[PDB]
């Protein structure tokens, strides 16, 4: 069937039998009157029994061995559906595929109505999850830690060209993978305020909100390795949140609860921007003080909580703890950690501060002003009045150690400062977790220089020794065999299948770069797949679309520095070349664009609103027939982002150069047999050197060209006064050819494209189009396309996060990857 | 080890390994770190095992065979524990017993840890669970609905002698027993408006809110019949809670769900009096809406769902449903259950009044004005406005049929409207429900006749055949078997085990009443019953009481009716003689009081707060020394009922002749062996009619004697007057002997007593400590205390719950009762 793994004779009447216990006894329902639904959750259940055994003995093995444990903290964790991704990694798929063919059901059938976990926006949460399933599967006794929020990212819809957001009740039917663990529930306060008396501060008169944890298994690839991601929530107390007496309403006090709880209620939707809420800061110290509240018990148990030097001595917690930090949100760990031993464990500040740096790890996710946390001081003041006064201890020793590295730099003092002056006085998170970590580290090369080069310049002369760079990775599991199993299916049928957990293997596939069966089949499995999504299309949503076409999509989240605008200036000049010379051949394309806006986001909603109109026109012009298709993906998210990129022909990563961090779409489209068109932003450029330019469509500026334009100023009016096809389409969008009841309706995206372009868009018009007919020329000669494809696939393997978790470990981290199965998972009960 | 079942080789073996599997599959835990909650959980499961089979073989059987169907209506269901529950009627608890003791673990132990279901708040809410509990042991196809309130009544604790609430966060560690069934998610409107437009009114414009339904399993006993308890929870819908769109934040929005989800959070803790409140009448509508929909539902497919007339004919829903109102809270269903059929259904609107006059019935379960629900027309109109409508043309029709029936009976018409005039317009729900159901009931031979005599008198001559009794009874089972093993035992041992479900065979217990090896046994049991509940005492609240002396308890809720203050008074007069007189010989006493005092109810806290008032001083006394306690039971709830009751000698049921309808835990103490001394209220007639009154103590005023004084006017002065021991009480109280900080702590109580006496407390004073002194006289008597006691015993087989559900059944509802055991629960996979 594929390698799912073996249909034992053993395990396949096994699994049969447990999957009609659960449906019985564990859902309480019979045969007659099951639903689809029923049956989805008997097989979870069924599944997730696989994988206890694993579990317990994993957790009970690193309490016996006790070796450094990493904390990955972030406050995203977008992990998308669980049990495909269970089977793949337990090497179960085969046999369950087969137990409920059995049992008269078909087992996609059931996959399809599993939830989503959307606990993130985009990349950043999404890396955490490939993040994890690394860990595991390098044998690291690591653990996730974040918030489960019971609202997750927004379901978008699409109403007369808009979107609409509406709650994500991904908890609706329940969540099989979880298990709570009320038993282990911590308090974690708020607001008070510090005395100060005779032997230290004392964080006094502060409102408790209660943190209870929820474990969700984390399995490795067929290793026996089951790790734990722990979710946060909130929870408020029984007394004081009823308690505090005087008159006010028995009723009211209870209802009132919900102000409490109200933290873990929902993620913010906002990618890359920065929101400063209150209930934002409030879910960021939440997850940071339950967590470390976590670490420090473990660690106090330990080898040292039995004997050891004897003494609760932390200086041997940077040996055993490494807690890295997921960008800048849970920042407030670096002062939280130092409050806790200096207040409370009573160590001197020194020793302390020692501590902290030696364990705490930052990770920078962009360089664009208005994604940088900057807390207002009067919120921090009000909220965490200890915290405030720990960051400006750190602030004032760093100072000092600067103006005494760089005497007389006056503006070099505040500029580096944690706080900063004006309007309103705000703390710098950026700053305050580099002055805290031992090591800082980008997520791609360039964006790693451009730390180093502009934003952090200043301090990169300070401690030149903590900056590093880890490219971005993913896991070719959930990305490669998970998602398309036809495609890992040909090429184990060539190198084996060790390459699933050794991605740079793919190597080898350049020598069938020439091979005319292999070329046959990769061609042959992307038609497979394009010809399945085609379906799924009409199923789900509704409209038809043409399989032969290329298929041209963007997927990722609506903004300005995507360039998604861009993309459409490109769609509607193809259509008017194509108005212009009906009768002239052109490669017929299906372009497909999709992802989420921001809630608040003006700007970003009205280009989905631009996209849908120019489908709207585009297709429906009988002279353009089925040669251009106009198509918005409709919300876009893990679960179908693994079904667009395997039936994707050209991948679209056009950001500004210098704007993309590292992206992670791309690595993903770059893997499952699409080509690449794009500038050299982010990973782009250590893909394009990978796999060679020669095999890539790279076009635009370059970071150096951006710079050079700000120098000289960046007037759009020029491009428009020379680029007659580009002043067609903006004379199209100002009077209405795309907004005939609302002619005005595009005036806002107008009106920035021509006086307020941040990320001058007209600039790279002319070099894309150029590099898009070279794309659809290559199209028209399919040998050679699947030639440059199977050049692109066979040299990904760089861009596994296998690779990037073995490198944190090694470099930042100080521990082993091992790729050694855990002792079965076999029965056992001690 | 006593007749708790068969502690067979092949179920005690069978039933360990499940044990085993819980405790590793579903809590996920090793035997080395499973806490007694985590074992208490795996037993838990491994119980609810056994009834899932019969569970679902019961349902389908009542679709099967298809026989008219009961559902019980309330806002309260107070259940308690339910794992012991649960054995015993399955014939587990030996099993079990035994297997836990071979995996090294006290059943006992593990026991205690499960927390109380406390979806109720006393007498009323209790009825309910002894009546779900007797329906399933007659084989009734009936269904409790009711609402899953997140938190259940209040936690009592006693601060500086003050009670304090606290939230019953109750299903904080999960609830094993429960099935959410999201898929059954039913929608209920609020507010909106009336559309009367050609052919029939709409409600439209409302508010959604979800109500997602929660069943929990109600097996009878020993039968294999497990029937239905239906909980609904409050969801707001994804949509419009988020849709209605232009501005307000979508953070907001998303947290503001938690207005529709307000409904099911908690329970109302007012026992006895009614509160005007808009969030109770929403609860109101919410249970009674949601549960109708599921009655039809099921209606529309019987054996109607496939042929018989052909046509929906509702003429046969009479013939199919049964629909208890227990008091007026869910009255809403009879103008909802016509709504539904005129507005929906499209039926004329007598052919639909006949229908719902012929499936409704109504339970009053007080006679106080206070307790009466009166709700503000203003308040219908915004929330329900067809309601009105239709409550409006209800009342309209029926005052024509009065006015037809007493022509020129001006009077009458008002008295009888169930519209009242005045400051605010109200609606008398209680007019209502009798208005629309072919059935209205007292719970008490004397309770039933005051409503006819009094309170319904004009409704009574107008349709006396609408009007019957119905006595309150308790369930043998959680009442007697499992709270009191031991005199559950040595019955047994003389009579055998048939009187569990058919109690009148105590009477047999008759011919024991002089045989001295049964006399020995039953003063055996009680006393040690006494020991463990005087060792509970200092295990769980710290203090010691002498398990000699006469245990003297009065646990109910704090009511000025029920008299707490009368026993006050008493014990206050036992102190003051002991002073007196110091060395005359007393028979020793431990009087326990004990009960919750509705927040709002100034009074009752008052009342709690001199409880332990006296006890301060009486338990701290020299001379006293172990003659006299005063101990105020802490949290009294069903839990903490199965250990005072059984360890009572003495039960107190004081209340003013004509103001307890019933009462139940009179009951629940003469099945235990305790004696009762009390008034000529509720159902203490017929049990001293049932023993005789020559065993029962009974004392004070009859129903007669309270009219006659109120004719003359009751004046509390003259008592003053005339009793020098009663005024020598209220002097010490007025002067601070009880409060020696606080003199005037005690103002209220005294003025009230004085001047406002509504229970006339003084009335019964002198005839009630000169019953006292008799049944003291008679404890110094022990063998003939013990006869007095199998005289009550043997003879409280009238008031088990399973003689009321048959009376309902036969009278009320239409249906005979059956105790055929169901066709086993064996294992079946259709
Ligand atoms: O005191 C202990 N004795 C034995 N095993 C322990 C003990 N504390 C933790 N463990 C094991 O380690 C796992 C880890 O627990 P953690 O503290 O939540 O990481 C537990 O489920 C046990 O298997
Ligand atoms: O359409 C049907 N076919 C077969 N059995 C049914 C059907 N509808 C209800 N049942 C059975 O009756 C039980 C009652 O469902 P209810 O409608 O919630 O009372 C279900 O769990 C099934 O066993
Ligand atoms: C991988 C992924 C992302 C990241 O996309 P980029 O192109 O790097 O912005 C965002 N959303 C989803 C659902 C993803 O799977
Ligand atoms: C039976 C019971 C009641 C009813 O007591 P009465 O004496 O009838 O008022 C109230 N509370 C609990 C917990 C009960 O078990
Ligand atoms: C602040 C933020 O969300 N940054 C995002 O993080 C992901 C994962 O690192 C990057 O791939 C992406 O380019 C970048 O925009
Ligand atoms: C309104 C109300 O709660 N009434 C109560 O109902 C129970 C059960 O019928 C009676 O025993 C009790 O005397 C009565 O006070």
């Amino acid at each position: 069937i594929s390698v799912r793994g073996l249909a034992g004779v053993e395990n396949v009447t096994e699994l049969k039998k447990n999957f009609n216990r659960h449906l019985h006894f564990t859902l309480v329902k019979d045969r007659n009157v099951a639903t689809p639904r029923d049956y989805y959750f008997a097989l979870a259940h069924t599944v997730r029994d696989h994988l206890v055994g694993r579990w317990i003995r994993t957790q009970q093995h690193y309490y016996e061995k006790d070796p450094k444990r990493i904390y990955y903290l972030s406050l995203e964790f977008y992990m998308g559906r669980t049990l495909q991704n269970t089977m793949v990694n337990l090497a179960l798929e085969n046999a369950c595929d087969e137990a409920t063919y059995q049992l008269g059901l078909d087992m996609e059938e059931l996959e399809e109505i599993e939830e989503d976990a959307g606990l993130g926006n985009g990349g950043l949460g999404r890396l955490a999850a490939c993040f994890l399933d690394s860990m595991a599967t390098l044998g690291l006794a690591a653990y996730g830690y974040g918030i489960r929020y019971e609202f997750g990212i927004f379901n978008q819809k699409i109403c007369g060209g808009w979107q609409m957001e509406e709650a994500d009740d991904w908890l609706r039917y329940g969540n099989p993978w979880e298990k709570a663990r009320p038993e282990f529930t911590l308090p974690v306060h708020f607001y008070g305020r510090v005395e100060h008396t005779s032997q230290g501060a004392k964080w006094v008169d502060t409102q408790v909100v209660l943190a209870m944890p929820y474990d969700t298994p984390v399995p490795g690839y067929r290793n026996n390795v089951v790790n734990t991601m722990r979710l946060w929530s909130a929870k408020a107390p029984n007394d004081f949140n009823l308690k505090d007496f005087n008159v006010g309403g028995y009723i009211q006090a209870v209802l009132d609860r919900n102000l409490a709880e109200n933290i873990s209620r929902v993620l913010y939707p906002n990618d890359n921007f920065f929101e400063g809420k209150e209930l934002r800061l409030k879910q960021e110290y939440f997850v940071v003080a339950a967590t470390l509240q976590d670490i420090i018990r473990r660690f106090k148990s330990s080898k040292f909580g039995c004997r050891d030097p004897v003494r609760t001595n932390f200086d041997a917690f940077p040996d055993k703890v490494a807690i890295q930090l997921n960008d800048t949100h849970p920042s407030l760990a670096i002062p939280e950690l130092m409050r806790v031993l200096v207040d409370l464990e009573r160590l001197d500040w020194d020793k302390a501060w020692e501590v902290t740096v030696k364990t705490c790890a930052y990770t920078n996710h962009t360089v664009i002003p208005e994604a940088l946390e900057r807390w207002p001081v009067h919120l921090l003041e009000t909220l965490l009045p200890r915290h405030l006064q720990i960051i400006y201890e750190i602030n004032q020793r760093f100072l000092n150690r600067v103006a005494a590295a760089f005497p007389g730099d006056v503006d070099r003092l505040r500029r580096m400062s944690l706080v900063e002056e004006g309007a309103v006085k705000r703390i710098n998170m950026a700053h305050l977790c580099i002055a805290g970590s031992h090591a800082v580290n980008g997520v791609a090369r360039i964006h790693s220089e451009i730390l180093k080069k502009t934003i952090f310049k200043d301090f990169y002369e300070l401690e030149p020794h903590k900056f590093q760079n880890k490219t971005n990775g993913i896991t070719p599991r959930r990305w490669l065999v998970l998602c398309n199993p036809g495609l890992a299916e040909i090429i184990a049928e060539r190198i084996g299948e060790e390459y699933i957990s050794d991605l740079d293997q793919l190597r080898k596939l350049l020598s069938y770069v020439d091979d005319e069966a292999f070329i046959r089949d990769v061609a042959k499995v992307k038609q497979e797949n394009k010809l399945k999504f085609a379906a799924y299309l009409e199923r789900e949503y509704k409209v038809h679309i043409n399989p032969n076409s290329l298929f041209d999509v963007q997927v990722k989240r609506i903004h300005e520095y995507k360039r998604q605008l861009l993309n459409c200036l490109h769609v509607i000049t193809l259509y008017n070349r194509i108005k212009k010379e009906p009768n002239k051949f052109v490669v017929p394309r299906t372009v497909m664009i999709g992802g989420k806006a921001a809630p608040g986001y003006h700007m970003a909603k009205m280009i989905i609103k631009l996209i849908t109109a120019i489908g709207d026109v585009v297709n429906h012009d009988p002279v353009v027939g089925d040669r251009l298709r106009v198509i918005f993906l409709e919300n876009y998210r893990v679960s179908l982002a693994e079904k667009v990129i395997p039936a994707a022909d050209l991948s679209e990563q056009i950001s500004t150069a210098g704007t993309e961090a590292s992206g992670t779409g791309n690595m993903k489209f770059m893997l499952n047999g699409a080509l690449t068109i794009g500038t050299m932003d982010g990973a782009n450029v250590e893909m394009a050197e990978e796999a060679g330019e020669e095999n890539f469509f790279i076009f635009g500026m370059r970071v150096e060209d951006v710079d050079r334009l700000d120098q000289r100023g960046y007037n759009a009016q020029e491009y428009y006064d020379r680029i007659p096809e580009l002043r067609q389409i903006i004379e199209q969008l100002s009077s209405g050819f795309f907004s005939p009841k609302q002619p005005d309706l595009f005036k806002d995206i107008v009106n920035m494209l021509m006086h307020h372009d941040r990320f001058k868009v007209f600039a790279d018009y002319e070099e894309y189009v150029k590099c898009q007919e070279r794309v659809s020329a290559l199209y028209k000669n399919p040998r050679e396309w699947t030639r440059m494809v199977i050049r692109n696939i066979a040299t990904s393997g760089k861009f596994s996060s296998d690779r990037t978790i073995a490198q944190y470990a090694r470099e930042i981290w100080g521990v082993e990857p091992s790729r050694q199965r855990l002792p079965a998972p076999d029965e056992k009960i001690p």
